[PDB]
This record gives C-alpha cells, sequence and structure tokens, in this order.
C-alpha cells in the first residue's frame, strides 16, 4: 500500500502528528480524520555569501564564505473516508550548534503551502499553529535557540509548494498573514514554548547590530538579496563621488525598519541558558529525495502530470499521485 500513514516515519514527523491527534481528540468533533505527518526529504546544503558580501566581509576573514544547514520538506495529511488528503506543506532550514556565527542554533521557514480542505473547516487554521508551534517546540528541545519567519504572501497566480490551487482560496494580505503568526506564536507564547518574539528592526536595535555581517544569512531570504543591493547601492554612490572628483549599516537599519512588520525573529531560548548547550543532536537520519529538494520539484512533476490541488477531489488525486512517487521514488 502506499499510504501516507506508511511512509517512513521519524521523530520530527511523529512528535508533530501526536500533537495534532492529541489536540483532535480534545476537540472530540465528529467530522475530524487522523492527521500524519511525515518528513519525505532531509539533506544536508550550504549557503554561500553572494559576491558583493563576500568581497566585504569574506575576503576581509571576518565572515565564513558559507554556512553549513540541513534542509527538511514535511507534509500533513488528513484520512477523511479512509482516504488521503495532503493539506499542509513546509520545507525548513535548520543551522545546528556546528554552524558558524551568525547562523548557529537557528531555524528558518524557508516557505510553507496549504490547500484549505481540511475537515472540519472550523478546525483547520488551528491545526496549522499546532503544527507550527509543535516545530518550535521540537526545535527547542533539541538546542535551537531561534526561530526566523518571513511573512510573505504569494504573488497573484503563484503557487509556494502545491500547484493549482482552489479558486477560491483566498490568499491573505501581508497585515493578515502577519496576524496569523502572532496569533501562532502568541498561543506558544502562553505555552512557554517561545521566550519571546520581535520584528527584525526591533531584534537588530536590542542585539546592538552593527554590522551587516551579524545579520543571519539564509538561503533564498530576503536580506541576502537586499545587502548586495544595498553594497551595489554603495557602488555607484562611490562613482558619484568620483565623478566629482573628477554605509552598508545604516542602509540595512534603515530598509529593516521599513519593512519590520513582514520579519519575524522567533527566541525559543534566551539568555543564560542559550550559552552552555550541549550539541545538537539530531537522531533522524538524512533523507534523499530528488523529488522533495525545494519547492520546483514537486511543482514540476505537478505541471508535468497535470496534478491540481484545485477540488476537495483533485487534491485527493493528487495526493494519491504523489504518495506514489514518494514510495516508489525510496525504493530501490
Ligand atoms: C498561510 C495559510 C496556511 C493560512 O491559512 P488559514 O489558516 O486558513 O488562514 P487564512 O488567513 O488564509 O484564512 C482565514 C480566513 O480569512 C479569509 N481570507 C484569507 N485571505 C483573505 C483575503 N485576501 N481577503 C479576505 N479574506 C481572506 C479566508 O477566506 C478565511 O476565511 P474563513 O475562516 O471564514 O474560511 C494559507 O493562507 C496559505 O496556504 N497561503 C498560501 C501560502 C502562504 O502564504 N505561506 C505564508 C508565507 S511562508
Amino acid at each position: 500500500k502506499f499510504s501516507a500513514k506508511r511512509l517512513p516515519s521519524t521523530r520530527l514527523g511523529t512528535f508533530l502528528e501526536n500533537r495534532v491527534n492529541d489536540f483532535l481528540r480534545r476537540q472530540n468533533h465528529p467530522e475530524s480524520g487522523e492527521v500524519t505527518v511525515r518528513v519525505v526529504h532531509a539533506s544536508d546544503k550550504t549557503v554561500e555569501v553572494k559576491p558583493g558580501m563576500k568581497a566585504r566581509f569574506v575576503d576581509s576573514g571576518e565572515m565564513a564564505e558559507s554556512f553549513p544547514y540541513r534542509t527538511k520538506a514535511l507534509f500533513a495529511f488528513e484520512e477523511i473516508d479512509g482516504v488521503d488528503l495532503c493539506f499542509f506543506g513546509m520545507h525548513v532550514q535548520e543551522y545546528g550548534s556546528d554552524c558558524p556565527p551568525p547562523n548557529q542554533r537557528r531555524v528558518y521557514i524557508s516557505y510553507l503551502d496549504s490547500v484549505h480542505f481540511f475537515r472540519p473547516k472550523c478546525l483547520r487554521t488551528a491545526v496549522y499553529h499546532e503544527i507550527l508551534i509543535g516545530y518550535l517546540e521540537y526545535v527547542k528541545k533539541l538546542g535551537y535557540t531561534t526561530g526566523h519567519i518571513w511573512a510573505c504572501p504569494p504573488s497573484e497566480g503563484d503557487d509556494y509548494i502545491f500547484h493549482c490551487h482552489p479558486p477560491d482560496q483566498k490568499i491573505p494580505k501581508p497585515k493578515r498573514l502577519q496576524e496569523w503568526f502572532k496569533k501562532m506564536l502568541d498561543k506558544a507564547v502562553s505555552e512557554r514554548i517561545v521566550h519571546d518574539y520581535k520584528d527584525i528592526f526591533k531584534q537588530a536595535t536590542e542585539d546592538r547590530l552593527t554590522s551587516a555581517k551579524e545579520l543571519p544569512y539564509f538561503e533564498g531570504d530576503f536580506w541576502p538579496n537586499v545587502l548586495e543591493e544595498s553594497i551595489k547601492e554603495l557602488e555607484q554612490e562611490e562613482e558619484e563621488r568620483k565623478r566629482e572628483e573628477n554605509d552598508l549599516s545604516q542602509k540595512l537599519y534603515a530598509t529593516m525598519e521599513k519593512h519590520k512588520e513582514v520579519f519575524f525573529v522567533i527566541r525559543l531560548i534566551a539568555g543564560p541558558a542559550a550559552n552552555s548547550l550541549p550539541p545538537i543532536v539530531d537522531p533522524d537520519p538524512l533523507i534523499p529525495c530528488d523529488l522533495m529538494d525545494g519547492r520546483d520539484a514537486f511543482l514540476t512533476l505537478a505541471r508535468d502530470k497535470h496534478l491540481e490541488f484545485s477540488s476537495l477531489r483533485r487534491a485527493q488525486w493528487s495526493t494519491m499521485c504523489m504518495l506514489v512517487e514518494l514510495h516508489t521514488q525510496s525504493q530501490d
């Protein structure tokens, strides 16, 4: 059988689904189904500093040329009427205790995506939040100190993870998505999972950040590209001054303040306890899976095989195909 449940389990997946199903049992809703969470990709990667920053800080020996991280893809499924539905997906980047500053003991949510067919409807959002809170709960247990989120909804017609969303699934505007993450984080705060959280601007200020090299630097994130753009801005200004004869940090602080409400810095472990921690040891094995290495492969598979997630029934058929692919691609 190629069911969701028969996908190879992990500590992380097991931890998440157990949290969600305990939550569902507590709600005792007659329409809810069993939820399965599976990590379907785990691999070692590195993000390398782009030219501008390498020139400024890497060649200077002030900053590592690259940072090692593990990427994970995980999906949540719901069984209803004995039928699998994939309804939530998320890719994360995890920077371990071996990672150089400024990235060590940090996790970053690359992207998350959903299709709105969870049953019952009235528990959908709560379940998403339980997945996210459990994730923060879990990495906090392993010893990561900080979580990072870039609250950015997809542009018109773009799919983050699931090809062809339901036409009537509304896409939240920035402010709504922002409030959504806050509600999730506030729950995590009341559960003493999250210590506190701040926008990127307030965090930098409190941390007394003085140099771009101090900003966490993640694969595909907003900040490495604004830094490259900022540096080219400096170069062109320098050229203006050249003609006339014939600060990075202040550019960054300015950009940080401008877009502060989109970027969350989430403190899992703060203060002293964040300083005498054992190495991070991840009990889960690597999980090679070309289909789920970042998001393009699955979008591409979906397009190629016409797997839409645009209705409940289309989503379930697509879910079956995805699962068959995940099962066979694993098999040797
Ligand atoms: C982020 C996400 C998982 C949240 O799903 P959610 O828990 O159902 O919350 P939403 O904010 O989307 O929807 C909540 C309600 O607001 C409504 N809503 C959403 N966007 C809206 C909009 N632009 N205008 C008016 N209403 C909107 C929804 O219809 C929903 O109504 P309902 O509860 O009465 O059914 C989902 O919106 C999603 O998958 N978005 C695409 C990917 C993404 O944005 N990822 C975040 C960046 S990493």
